């Protein structure tokens, strides 16, 4: 349980924040904490004259009390109830959990350091890092985001939002192939999730029903950034990806890339929703040349049984020049939402999760490492991996411990 410390540690966290610039009103009421006990002490020109009547106030005593909490975090496993597993991958696996302070539920991604060394994925480990800690700001509600990154001798484990639903990929073999209007939903919801992305110079490469996660409600995120990158910094130019779910550009090797990749991968993706298959299998061949070279010669061919709507729609994400395809001309993802397949969406109602979704997920039921040691050489690659999201962590708090604390608190120090 969280324990603020004395308020007698107010005079030397406030010199801590203002040597840093961080005692104004637009980094404080911009924070959640900070919103709420500034909210909490205007019932007891806001920039000058009331900002530092609450300064003086001992509801800014409070805010520096959580404050030194959140600056002392550092995570371990014994922080965490883990119980059993939701997830698999090369380098470990995902279990649902219980942050044990605040009781907020997670996923947790344990990766195995000795499976990584063996593999040589460190790159790949700290990339996901770097990728979650770019789009788990904003609280965007498509994406399965970060709050914590904290490593232990052994493992690496991020604290992921929590997705109980399952996948796409196992739901299509449960499921069958769905409807356009079904499909329509999931469109509307991973196409918000990668606006989101694109925003923070994100391309995502990997999009594919596998990565798209449900909740127990049946609203969708994108999950897994292992294969995202910037690419603002350099624009990437390797094949990454999933054959059949790749852009002509990505497959052809020397050119260079964008977010562009993405909507061509949702074409490939959306199809698949509704037809079982990427556009480019044809005869379900296992041949993954012949997968991509459907894609970079031959025209996406469609259906006849598709509405002229969805036609437009999938022959833009999957134009195979990236100067004809939706969301590459100028305007980027709002190309895509104004899609005549899209007509009758209000895009504010696609945010706030209001469309009812077509699946309600079901109830679910219920070595390689030997010989690597781990040098200190290793441990030192992981040194800036710990990370706390300021958002989250407060959001966390607010949420669940904040107004129980505050009242526990006030009775200890009256
Ligand atoms: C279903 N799920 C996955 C699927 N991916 C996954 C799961 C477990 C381990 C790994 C893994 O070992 N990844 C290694 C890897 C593989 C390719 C590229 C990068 C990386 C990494 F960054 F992890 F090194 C992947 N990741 N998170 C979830 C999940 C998230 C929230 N709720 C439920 C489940």
């Amino acid at each position: 349980k969280i324990l603020l410390p004395e308020p007698s540690i107010r005079s030397v966290m406030q010199k801590y924040l203002e040597d840093r610039g961080e005692v104004t009103f637009e980094k404080i009421f911009s924070q959640k904490l900070g919103y709420l006990l500034f909210r909490d002490f205007c019932l007891n020109n806001l920039r000058g004259d009331v900002f530092q009547k609450f300064i003086e106030s001992d509801k800014f005593t409070r805010f520096c009390q959580w404050k030194n909490v959140e600056l002392n975090i550092h995570l371990t496993m014994n922080d965490f109830s883990v119980h059993r597993i939701i997830g698999r991958g090369g380098f470990g696996e995902v279990y649902g959990c219980r942050k044990a302070d605040t009781g907020k539920m997670y996923a947790m991604k344990c990766l195995d350091k000795k499976r990584i060394k063996m593999k040589q994925g460190e790159t790949l480990a700290l990339n996901e890092r770097i990728m979650l800690s770019l789009v788990s700001t904003g609280d965007c509600p498509f994406i399965v985001c970060m709050s914590y990154a904290f490593h232990t001798p052994d493992k690496l484990s991020f604290i992921l939002d929590l997705m109980n639903g399952g996948d796409l990929h196992y739901h299509l073999s449960q499921h069958g192939v769905f409807s356009e209007a079904d499909m329509r939903f999931y469109a509307a919801e991973i196409i918000l999730g990668l606006e989101h992305m694109h925003n923070r110079f994100v391309v995502y490469r990997d999009l594919k029903p596998a990565n798209i996660l449900l909740d127990e409600h049946g609203h969708v995120r994108i999950s897994d950034l292992g294969l995202a990158c910037d690419f603002s910094k350099k624009k990437p130019h390797a094949s990454v990806g999933t054959h059949g779910y790749m852009a002509p550009e990505v497959l052809q090797k020397g050119v260079a890339y964008d977010s562009s990749a993405d909507w061509f991968s949702l074409g490939c993706m959306l199809f698949k929703l509704l037809r079982g298959h990427s556009p480019f299998r044809q005869h379900k061949t296992k041949d993954k040349h012949e997968i991509d070279r459907m894609t970079l010669t031959m025209a996406v061919e469609l259906p006849d049984s598709f509405s002229p709507e969805l036609r437009s729609l999938l022959e833009g994400l999957l134009q195979r020049d990236v100067n004809r395809r939706l969301g590459c001309l100028g305007r980027g993802a709002q190309e895509v939402k104004e899609s005549p397949f899209f007509r009758s969406l209000d895009w504010q109602m696609v945010f706030l999760q209001k469309y009812p979704p077509p699946l309600i997920p079901p109830r679910g039921e219920v070595e390689d490492t030997k010989g690597i040691k781990l040098l200190d050489s290793d441990q030192e690659l992981y040194r800036n991996f710990p990370l706390t999201i300021s958002e989250r962590w407060q959001q966390e708090v607010a949420e669940t411990v904040f107004d129980t604390i505050n009242a526990e608190t006030d009775r200890l120090e009256a």
